[PDB]
C-alpha cells in the first residue's frame, strides 16, 4: 500500500464533473475544481487544467496525471509549510501518507489548524491523538475516511485500508 492507493481508495475515480462531499465540483481523483457555483466556472476551470475542451469529461490518463499533480503538490506544500514540515519530519513513512491524505483533503489551511492534535502526533503519543483528532468538523463530516487516517496515525500500520 502506498500514498497513491490510499488516496484511490478515499476518494475514488469518476471521470465526469461531479460534487463531492461539500457540494464542489470535482473531476478525477478528488481533484477540486472550484468553490463556484457555476458548473460553467467549474468546465471552465476543468478545461484550464487539461489544456482541451473537455466538454466536462476526462480520460483515464488524464485524471491520473491531475492526481500525480496533486499528490505531488500536498508534499511540496507540506514541505514549505512551518507548522506541517516538522511533524513530517518527525513521523514514520506511514504516518506520513496519513498527513499527506489530511492535507489533500483539506489544504495546508485546513490542516494547519489541527494544532494540538499535530503537537500530540510530534510527541508520538499516538492515543491521544486519535482521540484529538476525532473531535473535528472532518471527523463528523466524513467520518468513515477519517476513521481510516485516524486508525493509520494510531497504528502506524495500513490494516484500515487492507480491508477495502
Amino acid at each position: 500500500m502506498n500514498i497513491f492507493e490510499m488516496l484511490r481508495i478515499d476518494e475514488g475515480l469518476r471521470l465526469k464533473i461531479y460534487k463531492d462531499t461539500e457540494g464542489y465540483y470535482t473531476i478525477g481523483i478528488g481533484h477540486l475544481l472550484t468553490k463556484s457555483p457555476s458548473l460553467n466556472a467549474a468546465k471552465s476551470e476543468l478545461d484550464k487544467a487539461i489544456g482541451r475542451n473537455t466538454n466536462g469529461v476526462i480520460t483515464k490518463d488524464e485524471a491520473e496525471k491531475l492526481f500525480n499533480q496533486d499528490v505531488d503538490a500536498a508534499v511540496r506544500g507540506i514541505l514549505r509549510n512551518a507548522h506541517l514540515k516538522p511533524v513530517y519530519d518527525s513521523l514514520d513513512a506511514v504516518r506520513r501518507a496519513a498527513l499527506i491524505n489530511m492535507v489533500f483533503q483539506m489544504g495546508e489551511t485546513g490542516v494547519d489548524g489541527f494544532t494540538n492534535s499535530l503537537r500530540m502526533l510530534q510527541q508520538k503519543r499516538w492515543d491521544e491523538a486519535a482521540v484529538n483528532l476525532a473531535k473535528s468538523r472532518w471527523y463528523n463530516q466524513t467520518p468513515n475516511r477519517a476513521k481510516r487516517v485516524i486508525t493509520t496515525f494510531r497504528t502506524g500500520t495500513w490494516d484500515a485500508y487492507k480491508n477495502l
